[PDB]
């Protein structure tokens, strides 16, 4: 009946790459701190619509996005700009909470990442 979308693009090997002090920051300190936060792991990699029975999921959620491919972005220098990767983890958040409704126990474990999140972006160099 459905079928998972496949996953976000993690290379663009046809873009140049480059490393800065917020990109090393967003690597090494952002997500690595997020990434072993206690409630991170249903957010570690893509919402599996089909092991977990949501048929729905990627009719409402166009824009799909999640720590592993965060991750593995930031690994193959995906991001020139800080803010495009600050902007994932946004959409991260925000389709958590599009999809789901407050008291839902993974809305729950996103404000508490996402307050962590800010805690660090706040400080973004
Ligand atoms: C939905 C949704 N919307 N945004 N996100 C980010 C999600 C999301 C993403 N990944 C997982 C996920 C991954 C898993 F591998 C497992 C296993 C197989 C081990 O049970 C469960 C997982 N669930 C559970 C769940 C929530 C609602 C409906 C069905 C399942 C949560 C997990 C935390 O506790 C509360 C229930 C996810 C929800
Ligand atoms: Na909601």
């Amino acid at each position: 009946g459905h079928m998972n979308p496949p996953p976000p693009e993690t290379s663009n090997p046809n873009k140049p790459k480059r490393q800065t002090n917020q990109l090393q920051y967003l690597l090494r300190v952002v997500l690595k701190t997020l990434w072993k936060h206690q409630f991170a792991w249903p957010f570690q990699q893509p919402v599996d619509a089909v092991k977990l029975n949501l048929p729905d999921y990627y009719k409402i959620i166009k824009t799909p996005m999640d720590m592993g491919t965060i991750k593995k972005r930031l690994e193959n220098n995906y991001y020139w700009n800080a803010q495009e990767c600050i902007q994932d983890f946004n959409t991260m958040f925000t389709n958590c909470y599009i999809y789901n409704k407050p008291g839902d126990d993974i809305v729950l474990m996103a404000e508490a990442l996402e307050k962590l999140f800010l805690q660090k972006i706040n400080e973004l160099p």
